[PDB]
């Protein structure tokens, strides 16, 4: 019924409060929070239809070549049934 998402951070760098804060104020997200560059952001119901979520990470250290990092998304009852998802960043 319920589930949550994880997003590991490439190299160095985090978010806005204005993109972090405008998350929770929308249909399907409990809370928004970063745990040591790990962007969780805690899901509501799982649905069939398709939900997007979005917002804007300022490049902090900008020594770079090319390390795409991990997505997470277990249900928070059961943490044995994901799925996996690398992103690349948009230089490299
Ligand atoms: C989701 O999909 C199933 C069929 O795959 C459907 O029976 C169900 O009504 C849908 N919605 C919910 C809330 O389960």
């Amino acid at each position: 019924n319920m589930a949550i998402v994880d997003v590991k951070m490439v190299s160095g760098f985090i978010p806005l409060k204005p993109t972090v804060k405008m998350l929770e104020r929308s249909n399907h997200v409990s809370r928004t929070e970063v745990s040591s560059n790990h962007v969780l952001i805690y899901l509501d119901k799982v649905s069939n239809q398709t939900l997007s979520l979005f917002f804007t990470v300022l490049q902090d250290v900008p020594v770079r070549d090319l390390k795409p990092a991990i997505v997470k998304v277990y249900d928070y009852y059961e943490t044995d049934e994901f799925a996996i998802a690398e992103y690349n960043a948009p230089c490299s």
